């Protein structure tokens, strides 16, 4: 079937990363919840965990305050109200890998 591919959430794959090993609590009772709700898990088939930064900085100096959540939640809110989701500052395609992180194991 179509399906369409978000302008947002297919930058997921390009971010700078954060290795697991801040207050990540893998689901798989203390477990972070996305900003949008739900508990976030690297195993979820279904989610993309990243955490957002409250400031950007130029594409790749790495991390030095994150929300954590999942980026295909963000994506959508983003697409009916390009701002983030905490500051309120512009945060679109455009600029989301300046504040995104993609969390790996």
């Amino acid at each position: 079937k179509l399906a369409a591919l978000d302008p947002i959430a297919s930058q997921f794959s390009q971010l700078r990363t954060i290795s697991k090993a801040l207050g990540f609590k893998d689901a798989a009772d203390d477990v972070t919840h996305c900003l949008f709700g739900g508990e976030l898990s690297l195993s979820n088939p279904d989610q993309q965990v990243i955490g957002l930064a409250g400031n950007p900085t130029d594409t790749s100096q790495p991390y030095s305050d994150l929300a954590f959540m999942d980026m295909k939640k963000l994506a959508q809110f983003l697409a009916g109200k390009p701002e983030h989701p905490m500051t309120r500052e512009t945060l679109n395609a455009e600029n989301i890998a300046k504040y995104a992180f993609r969390i790996v194991p």
